[PDB]
């Protein structure tokens, strides 16, 4: 990555117009880190890649230069919902912008096509899907005439990581976006993304023929965020009651976000929150722009205090004063959890990120990510984070952001750093040999045990056909047995087995690959517990 | 992975395998690596087979399906490709079916029941990778079928699509690792035409195959005679030269003509039919009933020549194709090899004639603007057309990184058979001259198509440049065309594309290597005919 320090100045020829536009058009007071530096590189006509967390303020880095320049900026966006999010903001500020996609009606294409070459056009930003570049002969011809006419001046590729083959959400049409620099060399190009994945980045600039460009990365550590992991109650109504108790206790009247795993979860939490005295509203990426406005305005006006969102690509909820982000269920990955929880405290003031860890959520999420080649490994990293009690949470998260995370100290801004608790290693080897007996007897019977069935047999319940004769139940609460099995799953003494049923993927437990170590009587399985 | 140890017929299934080979598929012998690949699958191991298109990869999983219990699941990327297989299997009396996005509900219900029907005749089920990633119901039936020991084999056609290190990465191929993870006792076979060891090692990880045998076929087709001819300027004279060539050399024999565009194929077909050659056009998107008609008329010689257009999905496979004529050059050496490789599948001598046209360089270059390496891939083909001093197999082997020699070709290509005398010509003065016209075009602010700047070179075209004694070099047009093409490959000149309302257009400009002409000692040479 390049050093931005030299660009963190307001002594450029355009600096006066930039500060004008920032305050009197966008109605913002100061730049966030790396905004001015990225803008200055683009404004100087140079190529730049910006790596900044979701919610960090990337859009401004190309929207503002468009408003300070002649003509328009072409923005490459992967989703129509993402373009509508941007057009909603730009429309509210009184900025002329538009979009083109495959489903665009003919009368609108004819309009945009003509406005691109119209020297008296108000259009400053034109958002198009990569298909408009690869699979539209007509649009390219207008771009060529716009470019020759000095009206097409800048290129912005949002979600530039889609270019590379080794990154999230690869779009095939992004590969062809290298044509832009080859055909329009005097147009500066900016790449925006929240991953860092340096291979993905160095590769994206090669696909874009923008090799080596300035590459700026923001510091991903958010020192004002307090990270916490809580036990998720087994009872759904006890869980929603604990959430309402937590909101009124700590965050009385403050705006917050609740992330749910599923679309059903998000909707049912909202009505439960409403009954329990918390004004809440759901937000989804598939929503109509007028529905998104409905939520955004009620959230800003404190009509609804909590926005219950469901984890999906297209989340356009950004408020500067989000005081708490609660994860109703854990994320699919550590990278996802950082970005989702990172929507808190964008006003640089203290904000809490509360994660509710549930044993059942391990298998519900594992089953949903079965088709992702590394879905299980990525989820078990999240579960391992929930299980950790002896490491700073900021250190655990930073492990996934190695190139973009300052070593900067946590300063008691996570629960593990704050709690003055001692730990102790317990022997759980005999419990593992018990679980393997139950599972082997189910194999002899051709019975697949879910965690529910496996725990039930362990306790002396469930089908007596799945119980083992001499196996005394452990005399431990059901959630200690859950903790033990979760430990055996991460350490791969147990392993998941997926079963595809007509309507859903289901998780079963099976003898894991490390269970053979228990043939040597000297092998001891321990567990760190709170003392 | 040594195929020798597998090249034997002393397995328990060996009798059944020959039975099926001769009495169902009705082939007499195996082609190289077929028996070895079949033997590896039949013994329950994972195998990757790298074999050119048309080599006979499909049989390596279709035949084992007939000798095994239950059905074999085939992962295919295109609907047209699975229909190509389903047409053959129906002809041979083999029960096979397919599932796709457009599949009707009654056909899905039928397939779903046959998969769990212990007495079902379905031997092969062809599905798209979305049926694995995005169908709960199908995976549910696959699991039932697998537990009932009815789902025993997996075939992944175009297995290179798994790995993203390659340009044909199909996103849904990423999820195909679920198959080995969920169905470990089912052996998996990967079929591909792309050899690159880099992409194949990654695909073996994506598919979660630990012990994978890899068999690779050689590129060389020893019975194929490779030749490059000039493409005549007039379309009607060209089609006349083609008909003369068929009636002269290939009287009454089956052949293929490859065309660049959709209307080229249609225009060639009618010109052949009027000129006395029974011909038929073929496309990859065609109906399975139209493809059936073409193959049947071709076998019965109702149609002699099949005019095809270069595309992904061509199932024209006839063993006795005596000639393949390229009406226009292919877009790449990889395409030209596979397209010409459809000739002489009966191991008898077959001719591969490529017609090289200067204007075709830019027709193809403009059409491949969206391929990141479309231009580089085409210039290799143009370089092959330009070569006069090397064995064609040396140029082809160069494409696969193989080396070769004329002794290995043994008088089986035009450059090996027709020995012409040549000389290195100093064309640097021609290059400095060509740059002058292009610099003057910059001064007048308009740029040039390929047609223009031969005309200025010769003193034509609205008096573009007439200074510093640029008389025509006293060389024919076809020689001036070859000179510029050499200067395009060696990037003293470069292409400029312009996007117009209806098509992409190519212009020329001073290429990046023109700086070396500041050193007067720099000499640009080119071999020309004596
Ligand atoms: N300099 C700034 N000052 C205040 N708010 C900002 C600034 N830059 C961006 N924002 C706000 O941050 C929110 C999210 O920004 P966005 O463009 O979505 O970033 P990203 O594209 O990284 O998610 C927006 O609502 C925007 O108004
Ligand atoms: N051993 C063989 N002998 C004769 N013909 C064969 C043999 N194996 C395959 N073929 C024929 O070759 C043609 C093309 O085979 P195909 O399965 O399309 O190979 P690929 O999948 O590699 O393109 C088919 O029409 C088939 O009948
Ligand atoms: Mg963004
Ligand atoms: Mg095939
Ligand atoms: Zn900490
Ligand atoms: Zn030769």
């Amino acid at each position: 990555m390049s050093s931005p320090a030299s660009w963190n100045k307001e002594d450029f020829p355009w600096s006066g117009k930039v500060k004008d536009v920032l305050q009197n058009v966008f109605k913002l007071q100061k730049f966030r880190p790396l905004q001015l530096e990225t803008i200055n590189v683009t404004m100087s006509g140079k190529e730049v890649f910006l790596v900044m967390p979701t919610g960090g303020g990337k859009s401004l880095c190309y929207q503002l230069p468009a408003l300070c320049s002649d003509g328009f900026t072409l923005v490459i966006c992967p989703l129509i919902s993402l373009m509508e999010d941007q057009l909603m903001v730009l429309k509210q500020l009184g900025i002329s912008a538009t979009m083109l996609n495959a489903s665009s009606p003919k009368e609108h294409v004819k309009w945009v096509h003509a406005e691109m070459v119209n020297k008296n056009s108000k259009l400053k930003l034109i958002y198009v899907t990569p298909e408009k570049i690869a699979k539209s002969k007509m649009f390219m011809s207008r771009l060529e005439k716009a470019y020759e006419a000095r009206r097409f001046t800048r290129i912005a590729v949002d979600e530039v990581h889609c270019c590379s083959q080794w990154g999230h959400d690869f779009r095939p049409d992004y590969k062809a976006l290298g044509i832009l620099k080859r055909q329009f060399p005097n147009a500066s190009l900016i790449g925006l993304t929240a991953t860092a994945t340096s291979h993905v980045l160095k590769d994206a600039q090669k696909i874009l023929c923008v090799e080596k460009c300035f590459t700026f990365t923001a510091s991903f550590n958010r020192p004002n965020l307090y990270y916490e992991v809580r036990q998720k109650p087994s009872n759904t109504e006890d869980f929603i009651e604990d959430i309402v108790k937590l909101i009124n206790g700590r965050y009385k009247g403050q705006s917050g976000i609740i992330y749910c795993f599923s679309q059903k979860d998000s909707e049912q939490v909202t009505i439960s929150l409403q009954k329990l005295g918390i004004p809440a509203g759901a937000y989804h990426a598939n929503m109509e722009p007028e529905d998104k406005t409905k939520v955004h305005r009620r959230w800003a006006a404190n009509e609804i205090q909590v926005v219950v969102a469901t984890v999906a690509f297209g989340m356009g909820i950004d408020k500067p004063d989000v005081r708490f982000v609660i994860h109703h269920s854990m994320s699919k990955s550590m990278e996802n959890y950082y970005q989702e929880s990172g929507r808190a405290g964008r006003d640089d003031m203290k904000a809490d990120c509360i994660l509710y860890y549930g044993f059942g959520d391990i298998f519900r999420i594992s089953s949903m990510v079965v088709m992702e080649n590394v879905g299980q490994q990525k989820l078990y990293e999240m579960v391992s984070y929930c299980q950790n009690i002896n490491k700073c949470r900021r250190v655990l998260i930073a492990q996934h952001f190695d190139e973009v995370w300052s070593p900067e100290a946590c300063n008691k801004m996570c629960d593990n750093c704050c709690k003055e608790i001692s730990f102790e290693r317990k022997n759980v080897t005999a419990y593992c040999r018990d679980l393997i007996k139950i599972l082997k007897q189910a194999e002899d019977l051709n019975e697949k045990l879910t965690p529910l069935k496996l725990i039930d047999s362990w306790m002396g319940k469930g089908a007596s056909k799945l119980r083992v004769a001499g196996l005394a139940p452990p005399t431990l609460p059901r959630e200690d047995l859950e903790k033990i099995i979760a430990h055996f799953l991460i350490q791969q003494y147990l392993k998941e087995d997926y079963s595809f049923t007509a309507y859903a993927t289901i998780s079963y437990l099976k003898v894991g690959p490390k269970a053979n170590l228990l043939n040597n009587e000297a092998h001891v399985i321990t567990m760190r517990v709170k003392k």
